[PDB]
């Protein structure tokens, strides 16, 4: 059971609870862990949204190699393999840490006219960023499993509308499934990925450690990438044009962002929609009472639930105690937890405790799939709505520079108007990381210019330059 | 268009089939290529298959990374990580080719009590061998997808049980999805998984060079890695024991074998429980205005609203016959044409891809009839491979009809003594006598499996190498 509290030491909370919950592992490489069936149930959840959401859009899963040839990649802290066995390789090769490099020479090759387009693939893999600094389980790993979609298309609007398209499934990625509020928004040039026409992201924020976090990426490639690796095709009139591209982005770091959303000081919090067990049942047995009953009815209530397509499991495992198996569910963020013990049998109906907020109901039998699936909806709608309000209490809209550091000091994120001039971004970075050093990072940097950017009365000067200010932006320490 | 012919040139056939397709695109690494949608669907939907199914037997899915330590991996094809950068590693580490050094020491620190079993897990991941010999599309490379499981039980039965439970999920991977026969068998004690007891194993056959080849694998490891790693419970009763563990896997290579038992001359054939798209509705278009694409557009949805995976081609500078030809290749188990005679009379023509036999059907009609041949389709394709297999074995008893069974690319059913020593001596043996024949792929035969269902086995029949008493009947032939 978790000992450590959420907003005293969030970091050894953390690693209690991912590891009490049994969803991590730990490996004797660093920077790789384990992760068990309690968080890849989730993950499995999540990918089928995503997969059936983008396979209505026409795209399409695929596989590409794993390797890369080192002539065909520096055309860092890439992972180089140099022999097999005991041989070393004629020519080092690496792992990949995106695809670009292996899928963009073939899309070079199969893209002749427009017929052939849009181009729309998928892939969901692991990649390996070997970075030698100090790993956080799900969030910053050495290895770990994402998606990634590339699509070309004949022209800029139409890669555009897909960047938006994408980033609303990411949206709803983490809203609608995990229960996580995210910000909408779109990256400063010095943040944006380079050779990139335009990043749009959508960010997290950490209250208990006050730190912003990039949940998924979708980008504007434009037309730079078709440039360098000569991704033509032949429009109707005959002309040779360049195609835009687009890829998106969205990893387990996913998990990592949903336990510290909804986890408490008793551990997880599962949010019911990506529940693997959304009701534990657990018969509570005692000195041979009714035990034959108590089961014969834990069964029959698990085929009533499961008609309704609640997903239902009876702890009837005869090796542990009933308050070790509420210790157990608990920890590990069951939704919703139903007991049933022998004086339940002559009432009539049974006690069904929420995780979230603890509360205890008495609900019919006959009662109990409709009950039941209202509480689900209600818990993931509060989890959700509880976690968007700690989101914009940890928000601060400010008018200069003076309010910057004590609201990083609140563990908050600034809202500010800004000019967008690059240099100042890193006059800011590197301003506030000095201040913080007179006392993890303490720097603060733009994490997005959100897409919903509320009123900018005229003459707005730079928060930090001075100069006009041309759009809201989001700042904050990061991680 | 395939030039080559299936049993004339069958490697020329294979790849032109496989590339002219757009299953696969070539890559500058040796051993390795692309695996196109057209090919990953079909992964896609054994994987939703059998994914299920071991949900339903109680494993669960996880994830291991794909790194080991030299210490752990060593207690010739590994690939080798040395340098991130240009900075060495204080220790190399390997990509992994099998995962038991990755999972069983997680194994045996998760395991105390008879409460923890059984465990089960598995993984869907990918694995690299780096074999410097020449790699063959989908049916040997250097890296390939897989699913490993890996389960541990209390008792020998259990773990029996559930071997054979995965076994017979594997042949229904192959039969009931791929419509690919295959045969349940156990594998000699020399082509068993070693510090495994007992390898069981569905074959395969290719007509085309007479190759057997390994379809999936099931392993009954016992207490062996229990004992390596100390895998160990405490019973009931307080007393220590080791754990008797499973081990089982399947890869992509199940594809490749589907192409080469049902591919023709013109291409490839898709069964229809797998294929990507299971109609392929193609106008008859050259302009285009007239709405033939519109009610292409209504039989597509009156057609999904059965469950039935549809793509209209209107490619606009394609012929109608370029499209035939296309969809030909690739393998689209039926064809649905519509042009302006067949808006005139409320009918469509459709072509079974597997006997080019075509039919009328009115629209109304259209949905019911087409369920009624993708069956027929599966079924039809499912029973033509099983009799090629079934002729493509010979029963014998001497070792002199061997040699002339190999020339006809057949594989032998023959009583066997199974001591591992006589299948070395047969290998090596075959092997020469295929290079005497070869003066004027190897030639080697070697045990395929020793199939489950045995035939009688009369008294006093002698094994027909050895001349000793049969225990069994082997299926032998060359491999892959
Ligand atoms: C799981 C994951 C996820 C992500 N990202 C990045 C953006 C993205 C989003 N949205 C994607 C990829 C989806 C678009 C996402 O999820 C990044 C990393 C990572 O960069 N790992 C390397 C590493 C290892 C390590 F041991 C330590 C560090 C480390 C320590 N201090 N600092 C400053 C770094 C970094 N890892
Ligand atoms: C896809 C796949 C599949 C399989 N197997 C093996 C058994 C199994 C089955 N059933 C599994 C794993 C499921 C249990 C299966 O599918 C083996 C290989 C392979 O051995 N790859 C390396 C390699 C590279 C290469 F360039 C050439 C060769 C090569 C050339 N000649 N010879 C003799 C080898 C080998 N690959
Ligand atoms: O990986 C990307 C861009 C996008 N690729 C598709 C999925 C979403 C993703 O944002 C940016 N990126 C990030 N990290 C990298 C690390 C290394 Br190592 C290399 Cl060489 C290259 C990269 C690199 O290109
Ligand atoms: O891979 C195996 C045994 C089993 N692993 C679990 C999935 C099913 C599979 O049959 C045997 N084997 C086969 N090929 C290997 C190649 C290399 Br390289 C290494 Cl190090 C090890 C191995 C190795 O152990
Ligand atoms: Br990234
Ligand atoms: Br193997
Ligand atoms: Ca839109
Ligand atoms: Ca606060
Ligand atoms: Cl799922
Ligand atoms: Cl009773
Ligand atoms: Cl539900």
């Amino acid at each position: 059971m978790v000992t450590a509290k959420k907003d005293e030491n969030f970091s050894e909370w953390y690693t209690q609870a991912i590891v009490r919950s049994e969803m991590i592992e730990y490996y004797d490489i660093s920077g790789c862990y384990i992760m068990r069936p309690w968080a890849f149930h989730i993950w499995e959840k999540v990918q089928r949204f995503f997969d059936d959401e983008i396979k209505k859009m026409g795209v399409e899963n695929s596989y590409f190699p794993m390797f890369v040839s080192r002539h065909k990649l520096e055309k860092p802290e890439v992972a180089w393999v140099t022999h097999y066995g005991d041989s070393p390789l004629p020519e080092k090769i690496a792992i990949r840490p995106t695809s670009e490099t292996i899928m963009y020479p073939a899309y070079a090759k199969w893209i002749r006219s427009h017929r052939d387009l849009p181009l729309k693939l998928n892939q969901w893999c692991s990649v390996v960023r070997w970075e030698f600094k100090q790993p956080t389980p799900f969030l910053r790993t050495r290895e770990f499993l994402w998606q990634e979609g590339h699509t070309a298309h004949a022209t800029e609007e139409e890669a555009w509308e897909l960047v938006l398209d994408i980033l609303e499934l990411y949206r709803r990625w983490y809203e609608e499934c995990l229960a996580v509020p995210v910000i909408k928004g779109e990256k400063s040039e010095g943040e944006k990925f380079a050779g990139g026409k335009k990043t749009t992201t959508v960010e997290a924020f950490i209250p208990e450690n006050g730190r912003g976090i990039q949940a998924a990426t979708s980008h504007l490639l434009g037309t730079n990438f078709a440039k360098m690796f000569e991704i033509e095709f032949e429009d109707e009139e005959g002309h040779k044009r360049l195609v835009h591209q687009t890829s998106w982005g969205c990893t387990t770091r996913s998990l990592g962002v949903m336990i510290m959303t909804h986890g408490d000081d008793k551990g997880l919090v599962i949010p019911p929609r990506v529940a693997s067990v959304q009701v534990v049942i657990i018969p509570i047995l005692f000195k041979d009472e009714n035990t034959g009953e108590i089961l014969g009815k834990c069964r029959e209530l698990k085929t009533m639930l499961e008609k309704a397509d609640i997903r239902v499991r009876i702890d009837d495992r005869s090796n542990y105690t009933p308050g070790w198996k509420y210790n157990h569910w608990e920890v590990k963020g069951v939704p919703l937890r139903l007991e049933l013990g022998p004086k339940d049998l002559a009432k009539g109906t049974a006690r069904v405790v929420r995780r979230d907020t603890g509360e205890a109901y008495q609900i019919s039998w006959a009662d109990l799939a409709p009950k039941l699936l209202e509480l689900m909806e209600g818990i993931q709608r509060s989890l959700f709505e509880k976690a968007k309000a700690r989101l914009h209490e940890g928000i601060e809209k400010i008018s200069t520079f003076d309010e910057v550091m004590p609201a990083l000091n609140r563990k908050h994120l600034v809202l500010a108007p800004w000019c967008e001039d690059p240099e100042s971004e890193e006059q800011i970075k590197k301003e506030t990381q000095k201040l913080s050093e007179i006392q993890m990072t303490g720097a603060m940097k733009t994490l997005c210019i959100p897409f919903d950017q509320p009123p900018m009365p005229e003459g707005t000067k730079c928060f930090y330059t001075g100069k006009p200010a041309k759009r809201w932006t989001l700042w904050g320490r990061s991680y």
